[PDB]
């Protein structure tokens, strides 16, 4: 479109030309809340093609919202880590929303891997699948990232079921507060049930709210995907969480690493660990842990 030159001189290093760019339509891999995600194919530097995913951006409509993506964008287009999704590029068609190029990872998501009946899952594995979250999670707090709807369904798996923290960069601040609105009958899965309870009450997000959520997301982990806060009424939940009371322990889950869930939920995000003491932590239990079992299905 018609943007200020300038600006796309100085986000020059995460734009992928138009042309450069093959978006199919017709291979929907999925659709949610901030876009589209389609089966794609781009072409290299090294002029190669290379088929990834692409996602339509269905909320930035502003050009501020535009421009800002653009430079939060740049910031993305630097990080490297193996347990982060990395961002290819984004493309600006000459009329339309802004496109993400992502890797495809074809595993999926973590979230449907343990839901998967034809899987039988050991309580070690699926603590192994939160450490590799929470080295993902380490390296984007460092680096300045809030991601702000972390959760099982936003971590990939790749060929070798390496597991990517990905959807970081979407939801914002203040901005994004109807995502995160309450009371909406089909409530069971709604970011509400994953978000600290301070943001909450401000849509203000921190290294700490994607604390208590990696808490949230590895009761997914032990309870192999069972909704979170599942039979509280919807908004009775802020209350709910007020008077102290969380998640229950899994079946199977061991006593320490629950200890480690109820640090992340924590009422004052001060006193919630880092993640790099839960990467230390939660690497602990996996070698301190007596024997293993598999996790059953809810
Ligand atoms: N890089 C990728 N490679 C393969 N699949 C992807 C990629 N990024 C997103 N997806 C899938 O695209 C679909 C839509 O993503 P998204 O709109 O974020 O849905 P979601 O609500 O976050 N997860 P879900 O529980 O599947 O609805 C999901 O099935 C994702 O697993
Ligand atoms: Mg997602």
């Amino acid at each position: 479109r018609d943007l200020d030159s300038a600006l796309l001189a100085e986000v020059k290093d995460v734009l992928i030309p138009h042309e450069r760019v093959v978006t199919h339509s017709d291979r929907v891999i999925g659709k949610g809340h901030f876009g589209v995600v389609y089966h794609g194919e781009y072409i290299d530097q090294a002029q190669n093609r290379i088929q990834c995913a692409i996602k339509s951006l269905s909320r930035i409509t502003e050009m501020q919202q535009v421009e800002a993506f653009l430079r939060e964008g740049l910031l993305m287009r630097g990080l490297n880590h193996p347990n982060v999704l990395a961002l290819i590029g984004i493309m600006l068609p000459p009329e339309g929303l802004p496109h993400v190029l992502l890797p495809y990872m074809c595993h999926g998501d973590l979230l449907q891997f343990i839901r998967s009946p034809q899987r039988n899952p050991t309580v070690k594995d699926l603590i192994s699948f939160g450490l590799q979250v929470a080295r993902g999670m380490e390296y984007l707090a460092e680096q300045k990232f809030v991601h702000r709807d972390l959760a099982a369904r936003n971590c990939m798996l790749d060929e070798s079921f390496t597991v990517k923290v990905a959807d970081f960069g979407l939801a914002r601040d203040i901005l994004d507060r109807e995502y995160y609105s309450v009371q909406q009958h089909r409530h069971a899965r709604l970011p509400v049930k994953w978000t600290a309870l301070e943001s909450l009450q401000t849509y203000r997000f921190t290294t700490k709210s994607d604390v208590w959520s990696f808490g949230v997301l590895l009761w997914e982990l032990l309870t192999r995907g069972a909704p979170p806060y599942r039979h509280i009424d919807p908004f009775d939940l802020t209350h709910f969480l007020a008077q102290g009371r969380r998640l229950p322990q899994p079946e199977y889950c061991p006593d320490s690493l629950y200890q480690v869930m109820q640090q992340c939920w924590e009422a004052d995000p001060a006193v919630r660990p880092t993640f790099r003491v839960l990467v230390g932590e939660v690497e602990q239990i996996v070698s301190a842990l007596l024997g293993d079992h598999y996790v059953q299905l809810p």
